[PDB]
């Protein structure tokens, strides 16, 4: 019964684009609800739309709104960024990573978790975990153990996609986790030519795996939470985001059979994000600038089409064998 | 719809019961479906009937060879001996371990067992553990070590009973189950002034824990296996609480009442609990002198056999699935 979320960011037009002479062709009607952008005769509505002068701080604060209190009550989480290349994604997902101002959701994200923990009442010992790795032309590197290359998917005991043999890192505090950063970072360079080619067309996936033990219930929740800053869309195309489309499509209205997740890696891996069990929202991202119409619009259409999915979500219990069985009579 | 077989067993006429001037006081009608006796001229029915010349072998085949691939199949299973002492109740149940005529059922499960684990055609990891104990006047002893006697009855997850801290000791063939029963029975002989007066007063029950994990689908499956020799029958007050326990639950099983079953009134009763009328596919052998002197004896015997073969068993195969299938059980509900 949840939605997923969509929320719209446009970026302020830059130099490359004042001095092309493209224009500003950009409106936001509003409200009051500030949820709603005009772009060449087309009309969009999502849940908000940020407007170029929205602030990292702000732009968290929607996006990332119940993420952590959710992740932290054994609810899967996940943000992801879509959009074509130079629209934002990467601003948007990271920013500037010790910039207080300046930083992006990951940051803000992985501040929040560890501060909630602590104004934490309850006596709770959390096993947190971390992976970080990508995707390109539908393979997977690890970032953290750049020896573990073409790496696969699997489903596990629930069936649900993991990604098997990646390095999966413990951590305390934030510094903890911005290391695993700073060095997933680097290895990304390992074999690369082109950095902004390279990135531009792969998948950075952020993986915040968070285990809870209550040391009294015995009670045990987990709570998986993905932030990934995709691949460029534009065109045709790239070939994971035909797929992450035909999963959006086929998820229209009903529906959740004969859907397409196997089509590539990603898509797998985004499972329970897309129609499965995990609060996912989706940031598009839009260059305001005329010469990037079509991009924009498709962009927007993709944002159209995943707003109206909705998700099957649940606390993440873990139980035994034998509770599950007792679990079950009426 | 699986009723408890009621089988019942008469040995020949013995040397004292001559001597003390009794008759044979029992005929076989034929039968043909070879099930009924009549005493003194009443007659009864029970799924068999063996007459005194019947040997082991024919009394296992048509009693107990059905029970070996029930348990291999993931069913519990129960048989038991009940009548008075001196009856045939240890013959039936046990005979003579080493050979191979007159043994009887409990050794020739075990190889029956094994045999057919042996020649399985899908590949299985079989563990099997066994365990061996005595009660005796409401009270718990293990023959397999001696230093614990009085143990405790404890339920589980889904309902047992079952008894805590009893030795299981793990075998793999059958000499390593005729050891394990060897070492019991030298030690029940020990804390004990006369045997024939405690073996005719305490129950023996014998546990075959029988746990299979298909190798190739790790589909999983366990069955229980209770071989039961009873203490005599006899009030001969003078009869037992556990076997009134017994007759009551019977009772209780053979009307309409459930609502409620006295197993708790014993030990022996809550063992037994799946025997009767819960859980497993149980076969009860009623064991009968056919001396005329013990002719009222006799009667109350074959009354409790014509009691017991009417109660419903509401059995399913003891399947073990993992905790995500259950996770998902329980969709059905909520
Ligand atoms: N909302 C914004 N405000 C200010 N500058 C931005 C914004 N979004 C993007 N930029 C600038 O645009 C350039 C490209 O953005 P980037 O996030 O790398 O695009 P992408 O990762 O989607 O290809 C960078 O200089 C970035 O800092
Ligand atoms: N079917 C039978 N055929 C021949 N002898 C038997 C048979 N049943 C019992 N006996 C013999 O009669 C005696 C009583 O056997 P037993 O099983 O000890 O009685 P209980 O019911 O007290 O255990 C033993 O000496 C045994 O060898
Ligand atoms: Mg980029
Ligand atoms: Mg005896």
């Amino acid at each position: 019964e949840d939605s997923i979320k969509v929320v719209c960011r446009f970026r302020p037009l830059n130099d490359s684009e004042e001095k092309a002479g493209s224009k500003f062709v950009v409106k936001f009607p509003n409200n009051v609800e500030e949820n709603c952008i005009s772009i060449a005769g087309k009309v969009y509505l999502f849940d908000k739309v940020f407007k170029p002068n929205a602030s990292q701080e702000k732009v968290y604060n929607e996006a990332a709104k119940s993420i952590v209190t959710d992740v932290l009550a054994g609810y899967n989480g996940t943000i992801f960024a879509y959009g074509q290349t130079s629209s934002g994604k990467t601003h948007t997902m990271e920013g500037v990573i010790g910039d207080s101002v300046k930083q992006g959701i990951i940051p803000r994200i992985v501040n929040d978790i560890f501060n909630h923990i602590y104004a934490m009442e309850v006596n709770l010992e959390f096993h947190i975990k971390v992976s970080y790795y990508e995707i390109y032309m539908d393979k997977i590197r690890d970032l953290l153990d750049v020896s573990k290359v073409n790496l696969s998917v699997h489903e596990d005991k629930n069936r649900v996609p993991y990604v098997k043999g990646a390095t999966e890192r413990f951590v305390s505090s934030p510094e903890d986790v911005f290391e695993v950063i700073e060095e997933g970072k680097s290895n990304r360079h390992i074999a690369v030519t082109n950095m902004n080619e390279h990135s531009s067309r792969s998948h950075s996936v952020f993986l915040i795996n968070v285990k809870q033990e209550n040391l009294e219930n015995q009670k045990k929740l987990s709570g998986k939470l993905y932030l990934v800053d995709l691949a460029g869309s534009e065109k045709n195309i790239n070939k994971s985001l035909s797929a992450l489309g035909n999963v959006i499509s086929a998820l229209a209205d009903g529906n959740k059979t004969h859907i397409p997740y196997r089509d590539s890696k990603l898509t797998r891996i985004l499972q329970e994000s897309l129609g499965g069990n995990a609060r996912t929202t989706i940031v598009i991202c839009c260059s305001p600038a005329s010469f990037n119409e079509s991009e924009t619009k498709s962009t927007l259409d993709f944002g159209r089409r995943a707003k109206t999915v909705k998700n099957v979500v649940c606390v993440n219990e873990e139980l035994t064998a034998e509770e599950w069985k007792r679990r079950y009579e009426k």
